[PDB]
């Protein structure tokens, strides 16, 4: 509806800074409502239902066991590993790194996951192949939050984006098992509750996954839908704001409220 575009258009005088935004239908692909759907913008760690959807592939494949132990040290931490910072001594398995990687949003876990897959450039690949041309991962944590302005690497357009996380949660790219885990992952939440979540009316469904880097970037992913069901795929990315976290939080709540009153 035009008037969530109105709020959109709203954040980005806000925040002083670019707001992408697409809603798609879950169902048929068709877009909804958009604003600057095809501008680069960074993933932050929206990437890790990306790399999570290539883990359970490889599953899929035989190639990788959700219940392989991943043995990791001191060494390996990088900035914010809640989870990953806790289970040094023995290790921690593919499963609950995609856990901690979905649902805490742990960057250590993100970087341990990458290296089972073979790192940025497979992950880029994998994308490709499933006809996303578009999203491109090129380093690690923390240097892929880096956000710099014109910078292609790390980035997504929210079309892209919205259009691959519908075919990893529908598409015949993954398992039924598969696809139900990944979903799984991003119902779980611990860090996203300021987002979307915060203007989710009762009984509604949602599984996202949100992300905070350098220079502003804010974004966050997701699927969600009344009663108990996920019917439209939601992306907001913002990069370039020198608001507070809780502003750019605020607005992209905003918009979560006017896209839920005009469904
Ligand atoms: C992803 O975008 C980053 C990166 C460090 O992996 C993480 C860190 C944060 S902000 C720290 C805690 N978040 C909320 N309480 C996020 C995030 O999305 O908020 N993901
Ligand atoms: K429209
Ligand atoms: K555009
Ligand atoms: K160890
Ligand atoms: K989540
Ligand atoms: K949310």
């Amino acid at each position: 509806h035009p008037e969530t575009l109105v709020k959109v258009k709203d954040a980005e005088d806000q925040l002083g800074a670019r707001v992408g935004y697409i809603e798609l239908d879950l169902n048929s692909g068709k877009i909804l409502e958009s604003f600057r759907p095809e501008e680069r913008f960074p993933m932050m760690s929206t990437f890790k239902v990306l790399l999570c959807g290539a883990v359970l592939s490889r599953v899929d494949a035989g190639q990788e066991q959700l219940g392989r132990r991943i043995h990791y040290s001191q060494n390996d931490l990088v900035e914010y590993s809640p989870v990953t910072e806790k289970h040094l001594t023995d290790g921690m398995t593919v499963r609950e790194l995609c856990s901690a990687a979905i649902t805490m949003s742990d960057a250590t876990a993100a970087n341990l996951l990458l290296t089972t897959i073979g790192g940025p450039k497979e992950l880029t690949a994998f994308l490709h192949n499933m006809g996303d041309h578009v999203t491109r991962l090129d380093r690690w944590e923390p240097e892929l939050n880096e956000a710099i302005p014109n910078d292609e690497r790390d980035t997504t357009m929210p079309a892209a984006m919205a259009t691959t996380l519908r075919k990893l949660l529908t598409g015949e790219l993954l398992t039924l098992a598969s696809r139900q885990q990944l979903i799984d992952w991003m119902e779980a939440d611990k860090v996203a509750g300021p987002l979307l979540r915060s203007a989710l009316p009762a009984g509604w469904f949602i599984a996202d996954k949100s992300g905070a880097g350098e220079r502003g970037s804010r974004g966050i992913i997701a699927a969600l839908g009344p009663d108990g069901k996920p019917s439209r795929i939601v992306v907001i990315y913002t990069t370039g704001s020198q608001a507070t976290m809780d502003e750019r939080n605020r607005q992209i709540a905003e918009i979560g409220a006017s896209l839920i009153k005009h469904w």
